[PDB]
């Protein structure tokens, strides 16, 4: 899963229905 917090503050909304890191 995410890491660094998760998807919240960190990750991006991935229309994958997921999180993408933020650079």
């Amino acid at each position: 899963e995410n890491f660094a917090g998760g998807c919240a503050t960190g990750y991006l909304r991935t229309a994958d229905g997921r999180c993408k890191p933020t650079f």
